[PDB]
């Protein structure tokens, strides 16, 4: 349960077990569950973004439905339609319930003000390349489940992480 006069920042992303989150400016596996958990998560609340995860997102769908879309640019003319577009992090999170979203460097930047981070590992065997987008890697103020690895429908295994600290 959140206060309505509190601001819950919460990270959620999917990472290869490697760390890597995305390359070539797309996320490099498919995994039907974790769009749904995705969905289920963050559904109803402010979503944040930074200007490279909104040009990975397909053109006809964003903004993603049902969530208060902000997207971080330095560009002052950046068109978004649909979105909010702030120029600092701290413009992003003034929402009591924000989930930040990616990319790499936006998770970095918003890692200090977390208290959650929904985690989906994808058991896939990229390694860490040159050019890649990075998870954060959790220090040890960070606590909570691990689930159980699982087949997804696709054959894909994965497991899905709840960390939070104070
Ligand atoms: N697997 C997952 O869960 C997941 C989720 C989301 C995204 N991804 C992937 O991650 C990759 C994108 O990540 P990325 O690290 O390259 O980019 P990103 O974090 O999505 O976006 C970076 C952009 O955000 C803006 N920005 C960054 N810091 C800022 C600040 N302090 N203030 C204002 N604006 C700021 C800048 O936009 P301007 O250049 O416009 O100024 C910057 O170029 C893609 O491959 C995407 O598909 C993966
Ligand atoms: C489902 C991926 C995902 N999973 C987790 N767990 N956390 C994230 N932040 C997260 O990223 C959501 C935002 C980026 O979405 C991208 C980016 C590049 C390529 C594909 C997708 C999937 C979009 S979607 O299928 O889910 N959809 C139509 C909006
Ligand atoms: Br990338
Ligand atoms: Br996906
Ligand atoms: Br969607
Ligand atoms: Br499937």
């Amino acid at each position: 349960l959140v206060p309505r006069g509190s601001h819950m920042v919460g990270l959620i992303w999917a990472q290869a077990t490697s760390g890597v989150i995305g390359r070539g400016g797309d996320i490099p596996w498919r995994l039907p569950e974790d769009q749904a958990h995705f969905r289920e998560i963050t559904m109803g609340h402010t979503i944040v973004m930074g200007r490279r995860t909104w040009d990975s997102l397909p053109a006809k769908v964003r903004p993603l439905p049902g969530r208060r879309n902000v997207v971080l640019s330095r560009q002052a003319d950046f068109m978004a339609s649909g979105a909010e577009v702030v120029g600092s992090l701290e413009e992003a999170l003034t929402s009591p319930e924000t989930w930040v979203i990616g990319g790499g460097q936006v998770y970095a930047l918003a890692l200090p003000y977390a208290t959650r981070c929904e985690v989906t590992e994808v058991d896939i065997g990229l390694p860490r390349e040159a050019g890649d987008a990075l998870a954060p890697v959790l220090d040890e103020t960070w606590r909570g489940e691990t689930g159980e690895w699982r087949f997804s429908r696709s054959g894909l295994r994965y497991r899905l992480y709840s960390y939070h600290r104070s």
